[PDB]
């Protein structure tokens, strides 16, 4: 038999699934969480060997040790260790779509492991196995005789091993193969990888047993008053004499406590369940769980004989929590939810899809800090620590099934087969029955883009039949099928809509008031957070907060999955798709995280962080009204901190703190603003401190901040009269222009600055040209490749416009001495195919101060693509340590990015002024700039901004960040103006119609001077 | 499901069929052991899938039911949506569990009197008369099985039929049952005589219950 | 593996169920619903024997006939010939209580059958068999090899023999 061809074999001899045991023999230890000597880790050195198909492998494997094996880390994905290439593959199958076939040549990963079992084990009670995680299926052999099969590799699959096991040295043998048929369930856009990549383990067990027991909380009205309800399962042998406790626990203190035997109550015409037991607790005034204050309980659960004795314990942390859809919204706890969320794919860069604590705690931390509340279990359940922290630290989880068949044809193939049904069961139930007793998980879904098949709600059902206590969504087959408690689509836009057929993607404030339509409406996902990305972020956050039934979504996702790889010498660099060998691939589309692999945010971060706020302002004249969104929390530790600059100087700063209940506002009354006597705009910039450190954050950590622009003093005095007067000095080629040591060349042939002194010394390596263009961002080029060109994409019609080719023809250089400057005008047009693109129409003039006022006035043809920006650029001699400009920052923002950044004086080293996304393209921007500091050079006007040691160009012709060289001097781009850099998605033009570059006639101003 | 040209005869003689899935599990503890129970959720849908995806073509086929005590578990629950989902153009019915619970279309009790209640714990049988204008419920009721025919039997079945014919919502129902389930045995003259259950040396039986 | 004790499996190489098919190969005769070539009744005369459990099956009955077997008719139930006795029970099981497992003693009903298979039917198209019931379980053989395993006893089971069936005796 060839099980792992079988659709209908999903597994042999496992044991069923059930909620995390320890088999505590002793309830103060269950109680406090310790650890249980029942449980052993099998974690630690085991022997592998590589085989290309499972007909390879030698018999005598399964007796004794290969020679030929290697000595091994376990859990590991055995793509980590070198053996075979992992594929990065979105849609598109990594094997040949043949269900339930797969290749012959199957890549099998042989573990085994010799230890040693104490005899106490034997003597009596069950020892069972559980492998937390085996990619994709394996058969398992326990010192030769042969014990099961498994699937699902996501989920834990368990075997008794009693009987296979003696005294002392015991050998298990474990075959992995890579392909199985329930790799066509298994279609997440992620890395593709395998092996024993999750924890294993032994639990020792009673005869008499705890097999399973669900906990339940109900609440009155107002949840001043609820009854937990906890059902208790066993198998064994059944006895008069044995007894079920429960009690719960807060902290030190015993709550409610009931015992009762076997024998739960009549459900049928044959009677009831003989072997369950459910206890009912009274509980007052329950301290409620939520991510905003996370109130846990403890419940054990005792099975011991009547004279007192205990047999063994199980426990858990419960989570006093409502969750429910009325009247169109999501209520917890009677309360209206607005998920700030976040998908989040189970990713390291060293150890692949290996999770360890560290970094989890490190996700969760992160993602709290930055105001995310909810996460995404995109696309399969995880490791079963994530959701004891989500319990603890406070997130909603969405607990999804393992199930993705993106690549099928059409895509339901499989979920609408009858045939298959059995296989998505196992997928389902068995998560549902090992996380339903979290608190953290408030919402099940039925897995990730398969369409909508008849499997879907049969499933559907299933769920809510078995688990009304939470909500169950799904997205495939077109976001609001018969299948979904809520309407969950991905990258649905604001306002635009996308009428797809069949499944169309309507607008979400559309999608709503649809006829007859009166679901909620939370996507699954959104903004598309790939390279530099994020554009039209505050669009959703503005939506999600007018309408009532739009609350909230995940984005898309959190973190880069960027694997490590190693050049000649040792240095290690940031590898994508196609970087292994693997074939077909699809490059970049792996990394669209808010965090790089090793997580360090990317800019579009804070962007999130600062839309995600729960605090909300408003200012009136001098009063600042400050509105909670939080649902539960009165705000406790949280100042207002507030200071008043202008241009950047300081005035006056203040500290208040904050009162607020929740969803109550607060009125803070500013003091005189004393007003001053010099030019220049007043800023007002409150921020939200936390003075007390928390489980997720610092003191001092700052949660939500927010500017205004209060009054302007415009300048009007004359700068002093400028008491000298410049040099022209006409020749055929150039026009030099002499001030003090100051020297300024425009060549003639060209039109342009060419060239710039200071003394002797020369400042320009290529003169001030303008520019048109920017490297394109990843969802600049969308899905377009070298072979698979899509016209559509911003990057393409930019490309066949000859935007990137067009050179500029000289039109007009004259020059003029005037009474205390001299006056240069210029004009180009940049042409292609005897098709004019660009005018572009100056004059400089240098006064007898020193400062050059550079004029620009651009014509762009309407019936071109509008372009990337309309700036000027040059590459500056100079590589100065610092930057310090007057405008937004201090991180990269853009025109539809930049809600976050705040105006002031900000001060940075040169390379922060770059950002590294692994897939170079235009970057590290700053918006609303109106002066720019770099060595002796300052720019002022009204500009936008990016400075580093790389050319555009080397950043467009350069695919991995590790590659690029820094250059000879500065690369300085000032734009008039700048196009917005999209998100919605990267598979199809996503700028906004406001944020394009569609004006036509364009003018902008800059004063150049050596200060 | 029967006999494949059973449903070519009723489709050409005109008679309405109920197409019920090989599904009964009386003798569990309790009746919806394996029928809660997720592994047996594979077993059963093969049960269903295949009951439909053979047989939904036949006019005569206006009902489909999810099989006979086998009280009522998710696996109903998930199997109903099944149908409902597949062939939208019959509406579903199965007795299980109380007769009226969240997977079927029809309230299709057994044995339930017309104008006498049995309140059983958990599963009462009310009067069918009654049943109908419980506090909330809307559906039509059609009896799964009634007129228990064994042997002198069938007393009281004109109130059944008056019922029905006074009110709207009580749309009829099965008797029970068409045919004696004796068996063939021989003498020792070779005679032959209608047999039940012991008669074969078969042990535990229900005697006579199969007539 | 005993499949007959495992609810996981309740099948193995069966194909997909669908409506009432006979491949006629001329529109007329499949609208006035007349006999086909193409749906071959192997009902009638079948070698059968019986056996106390399915670990005494001998072997060699894949292979070859067994000479203890009788000639019986099929369809049939074997409880209507004699190999044992009919069970009449209402509630109660028929078999110990405890699931997925059944008797060690396991009433086991052999048949077989030879036939003829004609040339055209394996040159090219597809050649399945039709068990429209079989109670409660069953492993099927063809010319001694393997072809798989069907559960339900009130449903039709199908198998693909193309690649098992030789030209003539069968
Ligand atoms: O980042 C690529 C994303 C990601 O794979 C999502 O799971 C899916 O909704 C999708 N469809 N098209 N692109 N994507
Ligand atoms: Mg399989
Ligand atoms: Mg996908
Ligand atoms: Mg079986
Ligand atoms: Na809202
Ligand atoms: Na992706
Ligand atoms: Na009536
Ligand atoms: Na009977």
């Amino acid at each position: 038999r060839r099980d792992w061809e079988n659709p209908g074999v999903t597994q042999l001899n496992r044991l069923a699934a059930h909620p995390p045991f320890a088999s505590w023999r002793n309830s103060e230890e269950a109680r406090t969480d310790r650890p249980s000597q029942q449980l052993r880790s099998l974690n630690g050195e085991w022997r592998f060997a590589w085989f290309p198909a499972p007909e390879a492998v030698p018999e005598s494997w399964l007796e004794c040790d290969l020679p030929e094996a290697d000595t091994v880390v376990v859990p590991s994905n055995w793509q980590m260790h070198g053996y075979d290439a992992p594929i990065y593959t979105n849609v598109t199958y990594p094997i040949t779509v043949n269900p339930p076939f797969v290749p012959t040549e199957n890549p099998t990963g042989c573990y085994s492991l010799t230890f040693n079992v104490d005899e106490s084990w034997l003597q009596e009670g069950q020892t069972r196995i559980i492998f937390d995680g085996v990619n994709s299926a394996f058969h398992l052999w326990c010192n030769g005789r042969w014990v099961g099969y498994g699937q699902d590799s996501r989920l834990p699959s368990e075997f008794d091993l009693s009987a296979f096991l003696r005294a002392g040295e015991n050998r298990l043998a474990v075959m992995v193969l890579r392909w199985s048929d329930g790799s066509y369930l298994e279609d997440q856009d992620m890395w593709r990888m395998s092996g024993i990549f999750r924890d294993v383990s032994l639990l020792h067990k009673p005869t008499t047993q705890i097999s399973d027991f669900h906990v339940a909380t109900r609440f009155n009205d107002d949840f001043s008053r609820a009854v937990l309800e906890a059902e208790v399962q066993m198998c064994g042998e059944l006895r008069d004499y044995l007894r079920v406790t429960v009690s719960l626990w807060q902290g030190e203190t015993q709550v409610a406590s009931g015992t009762a035997p076997f024998g739960g109550e009549i459900i049928d015409e044959r009677g009831g369940y003989a072997d369950r037991v459910t206890l009912r607790l009274n509980v007052e005034n329950p301290k409620l769980w939520s991510a905003e204050i996370p109130n846990l309980y403890r419940a054990v659960v005792e099975l011991h004989t009547a004279d007192g004795t205990l047999i063994e314990a199980e426990a858990c942390d419960v989570g006093f929590r409502e969750v429910r859809i009325e009247n169109g919204l999501l209520l917890l706890n009677g309360k209206p939810l607005l998920i700030r969320g976040v998908n989040r794919h189970e990713h390291h860069p060293l150890h692949g899809q290996v999770m360890d604590e560290q970094t989890m705690v490190q996700d969760i931390l992160l993602m709290k800090q930055n105001n995310f509340n909810a996460v995404r279990c995109s696309h399969y359940p995880n490791h079963p620590l994530w959701y004891t922290l989500c319990d603890r630290y406070g997130l909603y989880v969405v607990d999804e099934a393992n199930i993705e068949t993106h690549g099928m044809v059409p895509m339901n193939r499989l979920t609408d087969d009858p045939r298959w049904l059995p296989a998505m069961s196992e997928r389902v139930t068995r998560m549902v029955q090992r996380d339903r007793n979290h608190p953290s998980v408030i919402i099940w879904s039925l897995g990730s883009e398969s369409g909508h098949g008849a499997n879907h709600d049969a499933l559907y059902r299933w769920i809510k039949s078995v688990d009304p206590s939470r909500p169950v969504q799904y997205e495939g087959g077109g976001a609001d099928t018969t299948a979904t408690d809520i309407i969950c689509p991905m990258y649905a836009r604001v306002d635009e809509d996308q009428p797809f057929p069949a499944v169309p993607k309507w607008s979400i404030k559309k999608w709503l008031s649809l006829p007859g339509e009166t679901r909620p409406l939370i996507l699954c996902e959104y903004a598309h957070a790939m390279g530099n990305s994020l554009g039209g972020f505050a669009k959703y956050w503005q939506a999600f907060r007018q309408y009532p039934r739009l609350q909230g979504g995940f984005v898309w996702d959190w973190v880069d999955q960027s694997l490590i790889k190693y050049d000649e010498n040792g240095n290690p660099w940031s590898a994508y798709g196609g970087d292994f060998g693997d074939t077909p691939n699809d490059r970049q589309f792996c990394m669209n995280g808010l965090v790089f692999a090793d997580r360090t945010p990317h800019p579009a971060l804070t962007e999130a962080k600062h839309q995600q706020q729960f605090f909300q302002f408003r200012l009136s004249g001098q009063t600042i009204e400050v509105t909670s969104e939080y649902l539960f929390r009165h705000s406790d530790n949280e100042l207002l901190h507030w200071m008043v600059a202008l241009d950047g100087k300081p005035l006056a700063s203040g500290e208040v703190p904050l009162d607020v209940a929740p969803q109550g506002k607060q009125l803070i009354e500013l003091p005189e603003l004393p007003q001053p006597e010099s030019a220049g705009q007043l800023w007002l910039t409150v921020r939200v401190v936390q003075p007390n450190a928390t489980a997720w954050s610092e003191a001092g950590h700052i949660s939500a901040w927010q500017q205004w622009r209060l009054a302007e003093n415009l300048s009007v005095t004359l700068p002093a009269a400028s008491h000298a007067i410049p040099h022209l000095t006409t020749s055929e080629m150039d026009f030099c222009i002499e001030l003090g040591n100051k020297r300024w060349q425009f060549n003639r042939q060209s039109g342009f600055l060419s060239q710039m002194w200071i003394g002797d010394k020369k400042q320009l390596l290529t003169p001030l040209r303008d520019q048109f263009t920017r490297a394109p961002l990843d969802n600049d080029i969308g899905v377009s490749e070298a072979t698979r060109i899509d016209p559509n994409a911003w990057v393409e019609r930019w490309k066949a416009a000859g935007h990137y080719q067009a050179e500029a023809a000289l039109l007009q250089c004259t020059a003029d001495t005037l009474a205390d400057a001299v006056l240069i005008t210029t004009a180009h047009a940049w042409q292609h195919q005897g098709k004019t693109l660009f005018i572009s129409r100056k004059t400089y003039r240098i006064d007898g101060s020193g400062q050059m006022a550079i004029t620009v006035d651009v014509e762009v043809a309407s019936d071109t693509p509008h372009p990337a920006r309309i700036g000027l650029n040059c590459q500056l001699a100079q590589v100065a340590e610092r930057v310090n400009w007057l405008g937004l920052g201090p991180q990269e923002n853009y025109p539809d990015r930049l809600t976050a950044a705040c105006f002031d004086r900000w001060d940075l080293p040169l390379s922060d002024m770059y950002t590294p996304y692994v897939f170079p393209s235009e970057n590290g921007l700053r918006c609303g700039t109106r002066e720019l500091n770099y060595g002796p050079h300052q720019w002022r006007g009204d500009f936008q901004f990016n400075i580093s040691r790389y050319s555009q160009q080397q950043l467009m012709e350069t695919s991995h960040r590790h590659l690029l060289h820094a250059e000879e001097g500065t690369w300085l781009n000032i734009d008039g103006f700048h196009m917005g850099i999209g998100g919605d998605d990267s598979w199809s033009p996503s700028v906004s119609a406001e944020f394009q570059l569609s004006a036509g006639r364009y003018h902008y101003q800059l004063v150049w001077c050596q200060k």
